[PDB]
């Protein structure tokens, strides 16, 4: 509240370290599905259904011009690439597998990194 404060936890080093985290996505071989925004003339469906669309494209270039306030709505944007694979892909495709083994990677870095 007003003048009383919990302790100033280190941010310093969150940046770069959001910024390593992507890099191993980016280079991960199950990311081909995320790299790019999807098609949304192409893809029938995926305008109307995925009201929010993310890809690791999208994060990159938010990090890299100060779009993400903290680390936390950095995290917000990783797992939307991944709810919205979820929403559209059947659990047995290529696609679904993708994404399931992608969200796994993250959230091991992630806690590994920070937590």
């Amino acid at each position: 509240s007003m003048s009383v404060k919990k302790p100033k936890r280190d941010d310093s080093k969150d940046l770069a370290l959001c910024s390593m985290i992507l890099t191993e996505m980016e280079t991960h071989e199950d990311a081909w599905p995320f790299l790019l925004p999807v098609n949304l003339k192409l893809v029938p469906g995926y305008k109307k259904v995925i009201k929010k669309p993310m890809d690791f494209s999208t994060i990159r270039e938010k990090l890299s011009s100060g779009q993400y306030p903290n680390l936390e709505t950095f995290a917000l944007d990783v797992r939307l690439v991944f709810d919205n694979c979820e929403t559209f892909n059947e659990d047995d495709s290529d696609i679904g597998r993708a994404g399931h083994n992608m969200r796994k990677y993250f959230e091991k870095k992630w806690t590994d990194t920070f937590k």
